[PDB]
């Protein structure tokens, strides 16, 4: 077999990049300031973190094992729980004592044949009673929201209809439906699109079949009234690359940003419209919804270059570290047009951004309010002097936070410091009369000084201040999505506007 | 009540100080080198670690609530278990989220009336199945060696004699006898020290109450074939100090270091000779034997002035931070002999030393190796400049090992580096045919570089260098006491020479 190495070697697991590999609790956390003591819930996020060194050289930083984090919130104190997702490939792994998954979604490179190859890395939800951790290639894993025990591969009691459960469902705040779909739905290198529905009683409701132009990557999807919308990055999976040692993901420069739209209810596959944006790389939805026209605004995260620089195209073309800048779009799309090219769109504010949050008692429906991750380069904001050799790499960088006001354009921006960095934020109401976007924001923070990690609490009402800084004595390694489950919200999801 | 503080504060709590208070699993560790594949067991340490805030200022390191490590060695893998001691503080304290005891050994400053103060902090031994987490002022606590839960308090199927229990029981490896004692066993103040001692049934055997001239502190005893000694530390107690918030300990400038010795095997409390060594502070014992003659040959680090300088005399008068060194000593004494005061002992190296571990397999015998933490004050070994500023306080410093060679007078020594400390090392026999201090040594270090620590592997036969490094991604916290259990002894101790 291959050589498995007994420590982490190479930029993406060193430095603050290097795993910790933990498990367990840590409770009461130090705390600088004081925490609202009204705020009772728990803040959920997934990392990647390889639980043994990889075969794969430079493997990137999505295919590391999901481990999950709990800090559990109540009367001002907070307790950290801690625990990896026992993924087919974790506990594998585990028993043998050294990798055996080989290349990202590349099936073909590993040393045992896996039944799931889920990492369960990439988001974790709340779905009647159980937490769901969530990967694009994978049905998801479902957890006890209490110890974070797992329960094992979630098939919705039979009825997932799809090899495939995307990271990004919606929980539409008013029908309090879970709207899902998955790509590649019937294996590797498939053109089938599954899009899904489960009403709150767990009973399936939607499901149609259709078919994407390309095998594109779709990460993230909007959700509207009437509408289901997805939105296509330019990279596309050829098999026989894969079965040669390949990349699953190959960017192709001559391609549009494809963006199917689908009616919501009742639809066939033949429904879909495949509108063509100019070419570019669909990042994260803050949220969609149709305006009085019956017009599709779509707000996304939108760059115009391969924002994974480490999948180039065939002939290795492709942007360098940290050049690719991406920027919050407005598409409008109207379903009852037959043009299908798209009109660049326009751009809500300057920043590169990416990881866009809303209040979501108005997600699928008009939103006033985003919080989003921000990376400004004005000299001074991040001493990279002092932070790049410390940070390893692999990972996207946000040095603030942003909320824009959608009415009025007004931005405040949060600013750790100069010697940290930030991941996604969480946005909390206040309360359940909390008008939008009133409430508090966290957000978990890279101390390249300390090389330990905190959780910043913010209020809306001054983003600039931390009204809380939890300070962790370990290193939760730089994660993906996060989520908030407010023990005022009997099923986990917080009540519509 | 005093106030809770959320944060640590304190030289005692800063830097490689600072609790990290983690408790759960990290599995297959980081490994540079090899790990002998041979080895088998666990090696097991006890850290204090407060798992809440203090609200005495400058809480001394002693008071901390003990945690719980286990390093799980097989066919060259490793993982690291981790759990606090349940013991009725943390408990008590865990429940209402804040500090409840207070001064260390004074119960008069508690906050609740607590039936045991234990912080189970100091050692932690195999014994007949479980494990035990000893703490001086306190019968033991029983814990499980696989899970490192706590089953509570324990009292030898009800037969433990005394209120306390020394954190230094000795294994004598032909008789597989457990050799115990306990100095203030009546209670805050008294002078009684009860003797006794389990057979390998675990049914008692001695039991013998004996009067100490002064309330000092017996930290740790020797035993040899025929008697059992105890050096009593120049720290006295008054209760009457204590009732009005003073500290349990006092030094005393007037006194000798007394030296007990006692027969082993049923005697009266009023055979106990105290014999009156040179005034200075009892460290620990690396063994103590009768030579040809009879005589008892006690090696014991030794300092002329108290060690623990925070507690100083009655006028406040004693050593500062750094200021004391510890000597290993040879002290030669007669039971038959009728005069009291001993010689001067001769010294068998000139290292500042602590911490002596013997092959115990000749423990209560002729030993002829010894291993102990040194700290070298020779320009270069360690950088001070680096190191004391990230180090905190509270805790004695090793910037080294030594092995010495009774026979030969041969010295060799290990130095982790300069920016690195040692604890307190275990000595694994090679195999059961390995000679007497033949196999390896470990050594948990502070990397003071990394603000981690790693757990060195030496091989006997050459002690400089190390065989394996394995490499913690978190600080374990300084500690006290450890102990190997192989797997290959079905009692858990190795078997005699
Ligand atoms: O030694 C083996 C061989 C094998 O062929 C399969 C397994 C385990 C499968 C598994 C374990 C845990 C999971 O959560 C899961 O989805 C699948 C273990
Ligand atoms: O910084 C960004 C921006 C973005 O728009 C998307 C991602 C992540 C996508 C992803 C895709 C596939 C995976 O398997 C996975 O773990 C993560 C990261
Ligand atoms: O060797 C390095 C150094 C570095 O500073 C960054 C990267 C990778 C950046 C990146 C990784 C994942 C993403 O999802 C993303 O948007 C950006 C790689
Ligand atoms: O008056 C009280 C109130 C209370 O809330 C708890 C206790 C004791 C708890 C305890 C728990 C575990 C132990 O091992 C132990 O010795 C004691 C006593
Ligand atoms: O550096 C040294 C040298 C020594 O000879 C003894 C000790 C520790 C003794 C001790 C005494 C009472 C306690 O309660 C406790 O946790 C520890 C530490
Ligand atoms: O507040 C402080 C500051 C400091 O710089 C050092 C100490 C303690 C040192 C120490 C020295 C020798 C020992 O055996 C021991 O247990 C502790 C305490
Ligand atoms: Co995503
Ligand atoms: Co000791």
């Amino acid at each position: 077999l291959p050589p498995a190495p007994r420590y982490f070697q190479g930029e993406n697991t060193a430095g603050f990049m290097r795993p910790v590999r933990f498990e367990g609790d840590i409770t009461n956390l130090e705390v600088v300031g004081e925490i609202p003591k009204s705020i009772e819930g728990t803040f959920y996020r997934v990392m990647p973190e390889p639980h043994l060194p990889s075969f794969i050289p430079n493997d990137p930083w999505f295919n590391g094992d999901g481990n999950i984090s709990g800090f559990y919130f109540k009367d001002g104190h907070v307790d950290l729980k801690q625990r990896y997702v026992r993924t087919e490939k974790f506990v594998r792994e585990a028993e043998a004592r050294r990798s055996l998954l080989g290349k990202y979604r590349n099936r073909y490179t590993d040393l045992v044949e896996f039944k799931i190859r889920s990492t369960a890395n990439t988001n974790i939800v709340y779905w009647r009673g159980q937490l769901l951790a969530l990967k694009e290639d994978s049905p998801p894993y479902a957890m006890d929201p209490e110890t974070l025990e797992t329960f094992g591969v979630y098939d919705f009691d039979g009825q997932l209809p799809s090899l495939t459960f995307t990271a990004h469902p919606k929980f539409d705040p008013v029908t309090r439906e879970m709207v899902c779909f998955g790509y590649e739905a019937k294996g590797d290198g498939t053109r089938d699109i599954c899009y899904y529905s489960f009403g709150p009683d767990g009973k399936i409701a939607e499901t149609v079949w259709l078919v994407s132009p390309v095998c594109g990557m779709i990460h993230d999807f909007a959700v509207t009234e009437n509408f289901v919308i997805f939105p296509i990055i330019p990279l596309v999976c050829d098999v026989e690359r894969m079965k040669q040692g390949g990349d699953h993901w190959q960017w192709d420069y001559s391609i549009p940003m494809y963006i199917g739209v689908l009616p919501r209810r009742g639809a066939q596959g033949s429904d879909v419209k495949w509108f063509e944006a100019p070419h570019g790389f669909a990042g994260h939805v803050a949220n969609a919804f149709e305006d009085d026209k019956g017009h599709i605004q779509l707000q996304m995260a939108y760059a115009k270059d391969n924002v994974f620089f480490w999948w180039p195209d065939a002939n290795g073309k492709g942007p360098r570290p940290g050049e690719v800048e991406a920027h919050f779009a407005n598409f409008v799309l109207d379903y009852q047009s037959d043009k299908l090219p798209l009109a660049e769109p326009t751009y809500l504010v300057d920043d590169d951004m990416e990881f866009p949050r809303i209040d979501d008692r108005v997600a699928t429906r008009k939103h006033k309010h985003t919080f989003f991750c921000i990376f400004d380069r004005k000299p001074g904001v991040t001493d990279f002097e002092f932070v790049m050799p410390r940070a390893g790499g692999g990972a996207p960088m946000s040095n603030g936070l942003a909320h824009l006001n959608h009415e009025t354009g007004d931005i405040q921006r949060y600013l750790p410091g100069p010697r940290k960095l930030t991941g996604e934020c969480i946005f909390i109401p206040r309360n359940s009369e909390a008008a939008e976007g009133d409430g508090y924001v966290m957000v978990l923070l890279a101390n390249y000084e300390d090389m330990c990690s905190e959780l910043a609490v913010l209020d809306t009402k001054d983003l600039t201040n931390e009204v809380a800084l939890i300070k962790l004595p370990v290193r939760l390694r730089p994660g993906l999505h996060g989520n908030w489950v407010d023990k005022s919200d009997v099923d986990g999801h917080p009540a519509p506007l």
